[PDB]
């Protein structure tokens, strides 16, 4: 299923799983780790990796259940993703890292900041993170069922765990009829390449609230141990449904920022209301600029 | 309280009816020829929660006020507390005792059960329902609109579950008061008292468990309940607000949740009458009985 | 003509009618002289009222027989998000109060046999003379039973296949995918359902049924321990084929010998008369595979009542 | 607040989210061994055995999170989190291949490490009377936890409570003496045992509610082991009055565990000691140490 890409691909044995990834930049430059969004593979960062390879040693990784990394039925949880990335940092990077993650990847960047092995990290970028919005029963704001829940429901029903169903036509019919604008956005004639590399059990665990069941966001956010850059992209409310448009509300962002303040770290909050969910794709230069500014200030 | 030897006297005499699984305790007032009314109390509330309002309404109505299962002298039923079990209990009560079409008034939890009846009773049993400060969507763990119970009254339910326990099996009122006095929830700070209130002595705290854990209405989502109401609905909306410190709701339901609930009930095609009294306490039938009875009597007069 | 469209019902030997119970419409068939003792037949899961067709005939010569489609089945209402033991049971309570209007002898198969017991414990007073539980999955249909194997070691495999490949209200409807998955399954029951076309009874079936059993929500507020321990009418429990799949250890049949033992002990503690008829040579749906045997068993029992 | 003197000095190490307390015996000349206690069991559960083992092994006995002097972590008690804790401990303290040995819940974590640790971390594992499948809420084979140890877990959750928030030992004893579960009755005592004073009862909650193993089904674990295994099966039977399990796991559950582990391609040794207590390393130290040493020398 796997198509050619700009950078050569490598695979590492993290124990339970094998992780696919891709390197860029001069080795001696500072290390950067790029975590894709859900339904996103490492080559989600390609453009940005280019821009970033000028100054950093860039690693971009396929999480488990994505890309060419291992698919693990019944094993998708926040802690398993996070310890995957911890083992990657220790076995492959072998140096302190600045982590950047988009959406679910941003959630795992915060997870690393709070729960990585000591001194594994210098700072994390959380790019449009669904703090509390990706939870089934958050401590603040809307649940996943009022956010991206609908999209996940469609993935679970019509694609199935490990593409066991694979009813793409049914998926497009129901998605086009969804009141969720994001749901109606995922419609296409053929299956996008990124979804072909995606295990839809990801959707199941987010929709059903099991992925973070033992990793509540308030404790994560209250236990961060590194500087955090939080970018906050398009956001809004669908008047017809009340549902959250975007990754997280202003209220949820404020609560997350104040929890991270209680953890005693320094937070750079950059509201970019006009940016798309995946700014590293829609506007690679703007994203690399923000990241580089914040990164220079560390250590 | 766990021995259930706490019954005390009241203004009206008390009757009991076998409904099948449970026995329901209840009180009755007014001329039996008058239009029938069914009063459903709030959680932790017994029938006598309506005593005062029964004394006014009785002058114009045949009033029945009930103890739901797990409250008062009605049966306590471990592992059996769901919205459908409460509702079908009330259906059987209407069929076996009232034997007339009723107008139903419910407060908080009862108001939700009132809407339940409006949607799910046997045909013809109801002429209309009053939902008094109902936690529409705010009592669900995963509501379709707005904020979950965990961001509302879930803190107090958690205290009840941990420190009082199913059927008062723990009964650590000292630990409960200690934790309640230190809660960010003001509603929890309300319950702190030197002695256990009579209404809490008659209350089975497994109630609190099933609401806090999301099991009580798991098979009865509020979106569909409200989208299938079948009688005129009178929804009163009392004090609501936001604790600036927590972002957790104060009061029964948020403005957004009231809005979406009204939209659902209108899609059901019923006449919805929204009466907003932001200065009113949660149990207006107890704190301002005259005002409550006036509102109810005016709306009920227009029913038929 | 699609199971999702609910336009697949076919003619049958007995007249059908629908009653408004308030949330749902319940479809039902009637047979026999309306003055003879009343009887209520509850089908099995994926079973419609005409699951009893043949038995109805034999029984209608001595009983006024009602046979019902439960919600989520046949021509009764399909109610998304509303499928639970208590809702099924209260539908049947309503049906007895509104249609039969006389005390009834209830007989239910499998899931229906679990609802017969439900009624015996939780119905309105005086509604029932006795109940016949035909191969009921006591404890084996629960996700976390007090005794014996869970539904995941019983019928769960086939329920998972229904949920995944048919979907709520036939929203997925991938019959060929279901057949491929079922034929490769290690559950013999699951393999049984493979067929060239979709069987008629399954066309009338809301597979959300399967979901609520597979996920353990259908009986969450109705633990079988409490139900069985609060029966208030005489109960006849028939126990058909049962065994253990050696490759898996999973239950073959409706319930295990141990689970039937514990259920009988519970019911005996309730103070009711309990009859136990172990018929190890009988299929799960004895009322279909051996109608005359079934009617003999039922007739003796009901005449004692 | 309650820790008392023991036969060995205690050490602590920061694993990144938690602080793990532990004790050490024997010499670095000798091969590394990692002892994992049972639930409610602290490191000193192994004290006597440690002595014997220190004759020929460098021994590490650990406090798991929520036990002893290790960090208490509310809402974070999952098998994956315990397991990644022990992976971190092996990586940061032992820094050597280790022969792991765990008892009861500890045996389950030993299996977890065999299947899911970082590559090359382990040489083999001894699962001592492990509750394979019988500690799960919905096991793929045999009794569930609710027909096993679940009754005592429910008593712990209702009367001791999260982080000893309730602490009603009188009520615990009243309920335990009236328990139909004989193990529940075995926990009745005048005062609170020292091992239970260092124990966080949220442990009991997450086993009773089935959250701890939700994302770690035992069938996948056992089918993906990667080291030689030694499984010891102690006392087991059935309570006639309830049908409930006596012991860690049934004969059927042991049979299925072994079939899975053998399907994984490892060397599985099965040692049935039907007359042994649950904590044989405590009740018969020399017997336990003989069995362990006899097996570990083959590695």
């Amino acid at each position: 299923v796997h198509v050619p890409h700009a950078y050569p691909e490598q695979q590492v044995d993290l124990g339970e799983i094998t992780m696919n990834y891709a390197e860029a930049g001069d080795p001696d430059r500072p290390a950067v780790l790029l975590i894709p969004e859900q339904t996103g593979s490492w080559w989600s960062y390609e453009e940005a990796m280019g821009l970033l390879s000028e100054h950093f040693h860039v690693y971009a990784v396929d999480l488990r259940g994505q890309g060419r990394s291992s698919w693990t039925p019944k094993r998708y949880s926040l802690d398993n993703f996070g310890n995957d990335l911890v083992r990657f940092i220790a076995l492959v990077v072998k140096r302190p890292v600045v982590v950047a993650g988009n959406s679910s990847g941003g959630v795992l960047a915060a997870w690393l900041s709070a729960y990585s092995m000591p001194g594994q990290l210098r700072g994390v970028l959380c790019e449009d993170p669904p703090f509390f919005a990706s939870e089934l029963v958050p401590a603040h704001g809307h649940s996943v069922r009022q956010g991206a829940g609908p999209v996940f429901e469609l993935f679970r029903t019509y694609l199935g765990d490990q593409w066991s169903v694979g009813d793409w036509e049914g998926f497009c019919r129901a998605a086009g009829a969804s009141a969720s604008p994001m749901a109606r956005s995922f419609v296409a004639d053929g299956i996008p390449q990124h979804l072909q590399e995606y295990d839809p059990e990801w959707a199941r665990v987010f929709y059903e609230g099991t992925v973070g069941l033992s990793c509540p966001h308030e404790r994560m956010l209250g236990q961060v141990k590194t500087p955090v850059l939080l970018t906050h992209h398009m956001r809004g409310i669908d008047p017809e449904t009340g549902n959250l448009l975007g990754a997280l509300s202003d209220e949820q962002a404020l609560r997350a920022r104040r929890l991270m303040d209680s953890a005693g770290v320094t937070v750079d909050y950059e509201s970019v209301p006009d940016a798309s969910h995946m700014m590293h794709q829609s506007a690679p230069a703007r994203y690399v600029e923000i990241f580089t500014r914040w990164a220079a200030a560390l250590a």
